[PDB]
C-alpha cells in the first residue's frame, strides 16, 4: 500500500498552507484532506521521507499551491507589499524517463501568469551555451512572447543527491539561492508591481513533453513557505 505523505512530520507546516492541484489544476486535495492523510500514485511518501509527486501529459501538473495556513483560501500577495515572501525547499530530481523535456519544480505565479518557474529541463540553450540535465530558473519581465520578456537562468547542474533551494522576493527583486549560493541575486520584478495575486507553488509541472504518457517524477527531501512575520 501506498504511505501516505502526512504519516510523517516534515511536511506538516506545508501541508497546512497549500492544496493539491491534480491533474490539472483543478483540486485534488485540500489542505485539510492533505493533512488527514490523502494519497495516491501521484502523490506519496518515497523512502519514509520524501514527498514525491508525479505526473503524465504535457501541461499536467500534481503540484501544490500556496493557501492562507489553518484551512483558508488561495492566498494572494505582490513583490511590492514590502514584506520578504521565502520558500525553500530540498529535492531530489530523478533522471527523468523518454519524453518527459522540461519539469517545473516551483514557481511564483499570479492570477494570470508566472513571474517564476524553476524547471528542470533535458537540453537547452541559453545565452548561445547549450546546458543538458540542469536546472533552470524562467522570470517573466513581460507578458509578451518573444525573449525579451524573459530572463532565462542556468542554476545548476542536476545532482543525484539533494539540491536546495531558496526563493526570496521583497521589493520587487527576486534571489534564488541554489546549496546555499546565490545564483540570482536582486532580479527585478517590478514588472509586476501592483499584482496582488501572487502565490509559491511547488511539486511538479509536465512542460513540453515529447510523449504525453511519459510519467515525470520528483521528490522533495523539504519544502516550506517561511513567513517572516510570525502570525
Ligand atoms: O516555448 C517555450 O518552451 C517557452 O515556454 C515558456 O514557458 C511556458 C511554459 O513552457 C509553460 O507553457 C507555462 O508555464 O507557460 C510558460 C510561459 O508562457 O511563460 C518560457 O520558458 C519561454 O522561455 C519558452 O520560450
Ligand atoms: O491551469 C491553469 O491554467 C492555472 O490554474 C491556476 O489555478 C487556478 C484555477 O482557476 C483552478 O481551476 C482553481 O480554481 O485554482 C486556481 C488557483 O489556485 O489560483 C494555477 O494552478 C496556475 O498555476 C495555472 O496556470
Amino acid at each position: 500500500f501506498l504511505t501516505a505523505v502526512s504519516s510523517i512530520d516534515t511536511f506538516l507546516p506545508v501541508l497546512n498552507e497549500a492544496k493539491l492541484q491534480w491533474p490539472t489544476s483543478a483540486l485534488a486535495a485540500s489542505s485539510e484532506e492533505l493533512l488527514g492523510g490523502y494519497v495516491g500514485s501521484q502523490f506519496y511518501l518515497q523512502d519514509g521521507k520524501y514527498m514525491q509527486f508525479q505526473i503524465a501529459g504535457s501541461s499536467n501538473r500534481c503540484e501544490l499551491r500556496q493557501m492562507i495556513p489553518d484551512g483558508g483560501s488561495e492566498i494572494g500577495w505582490a513583490v511590492d507589499d514590502g514584506t520578504t515572501h521565502t520558500a525553500t525547499s530540498s529535492i531530489v530530481v530523478p533522471e527523468q524517463v523518454d519524453g518527459v523535456e522540461e519539469v517545473t519544480i516551483m514557481q511564483i505565479h499570479s492570477g494570470e501568469a508566472p513571474q517564476l518557474r524553476i524547471s528542470w529541463i533535458r537540453s537547452k540553450s541559453l545565452d548561445g551555451v547549450a546546458y543538458e540535465d540542469f536546472i533552470m530558473s524562467t522570470v517573466r519581465i513581460g507578458t509578451g512572447d518573444s525573449s525579451d520578456n524573459f530572463v532565462k537562468t542556468h542554476l545548476a547542474d542536476r545532482t543525484a543527491g539533494a539540491m536546495s533551494f531558496q526563493i526570496d522576493v521583497k521589493d520587487s527583486k527576486l534571489t534564488i539561492t541554489v546549496n546555499g549560493n546565490v545564483v540570482v541575486n536582486g532580479q527585478d520584478l517590478s514588472f509586476w508591481d501592483g499584482t496582488d495575486s501572487c502565490y509559491f507553488k511547488a511539486g511538479a509541472y509536465n512542460n513540453n513533453p515529447t510523449s504525453e504518457s511519459a510519467t515525470a517524477r520528483i521528490k522533495f527531501a523539504a519544502l516550506a513557505w517561511v513567513d517572516h512575520h510570525h502570525h
